[PDB]
């Protein structure tokens, strides 16, 4: 558990996605609109799913090492299989607000697998510029989401409910603002370049990691955009 100079920072993560969990489940409970209990579902699962990939890495499963630049460098993988089943349901909380269609919520999660599955490709590979090749096609499909939450939702949001609208425009600018630094952490840290070393890294990871899934649902489960209209 000590011995890795990272090990506080994953200490940390794991104890606030933890509290996160629990708090949003006592939150959840006696909530009986149909609507609501659907955001709930998702927005708990999000920290949960996290709290129990942060403790592997604490505790070492997570971990594995990979020859490039004639050194071996860990790679904690297991940020990848976290990050394969959370974003997907971010990307549903927001489009189930607006009542996307379902063409273009395929789009998104299919867009999103691509993403996080060649991130892990570019993470394990051995030849060191192949590394960024992965890098750059991952990088390409998180533009196309981000410009499907630009055009082809916020437009759709504006011509429904003002708590509707309102709280949309929040959460899709928290999204764009904190998804668009992960490739930057990537490829500065240890995965690419390294001039970031991993201690430094993990803390940067833990700070994104907590904001965009408990932050995240603070904000969307104090609204009152996820109840429906009602006498
Ligand atoms: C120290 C505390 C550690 C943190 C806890 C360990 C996390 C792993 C445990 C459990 C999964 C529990 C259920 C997760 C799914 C919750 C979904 C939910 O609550 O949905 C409510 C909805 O309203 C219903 O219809
Ligand atoms: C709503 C969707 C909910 C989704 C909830 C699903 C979470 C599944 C989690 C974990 C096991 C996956 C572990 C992958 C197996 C790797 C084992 C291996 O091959 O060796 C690794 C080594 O032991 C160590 O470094
Ligand atoms: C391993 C990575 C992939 C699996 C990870 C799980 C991620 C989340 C699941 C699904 C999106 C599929 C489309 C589901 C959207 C349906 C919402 C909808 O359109 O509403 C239908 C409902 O009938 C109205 O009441
Ligand atoms: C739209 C929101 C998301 C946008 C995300 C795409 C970001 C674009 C990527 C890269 C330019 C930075 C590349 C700089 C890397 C040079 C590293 C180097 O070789 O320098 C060694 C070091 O500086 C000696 O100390
Ligand atoms: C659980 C929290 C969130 C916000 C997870 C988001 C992760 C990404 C947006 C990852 C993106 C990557 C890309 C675009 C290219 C470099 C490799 C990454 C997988 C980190």
């Amino acid at each position: 558990a000590t011995g890795r100079p990272e090990w506080i920072w994953l200490a940390l993560g794991t104890a606030l996605m933890g509290l996160g969990t629990l708090y949003f489940l006592v939150k959840g409970m006696g909530v009986s609109d149909p609507d609501a209990k659907k955001f709930y579902a998702i927005t708990t699962l999000v920290p949960a799913i996290a709290f129990t990939m942060y403790l592997s890495m604490l505790l070492g499963y997570g971990l594995t090492m990979v020859p490039f630049g004639g050194e071996q460098n860990p790679i904690y993988w297991a940020r990848y299989a976290d990050w394969l089943f959370t974003t997907p349901l971010l990307l549903l909380d927001l489009a189930l607000l607006v009542d996307a269609d379902q063409g273009t919520i395929l789009a998104l999660v299919g867009a999103d697998g691509i993403m996080i599955g060649t991130g892990l490709v570019g993470a394990l590979t051995k030849v060191y510029s192949y590394r960024f090749v992965w890098w750059a096609i991952s990088t390409a499909a998180m533009l196309y989401i981000l410009y499907v939450l630009f055009f082809g939702f916020t437009s759709k949001a504006e011509s429904m409910r003002p708590e509707v609208a309102s709280t949309f425009k929040v959460l899709r600018n928290v999204t764009v603002v904190l998804w668009s630094a992960y490739p930057v952490v990537w490829l500065i840290g240890s995965e690419g370049a390294g001039i970031v070393p991993l201690n430094i890294e993990t803390l940067l990871f833990m700070v994104l990691d907590v904001s965009a899934k408990v932050g995240f649902g603070l904000i969307l489960l104090r609204s009152r955009a996820i109840f429906g209209e009602a006498e």
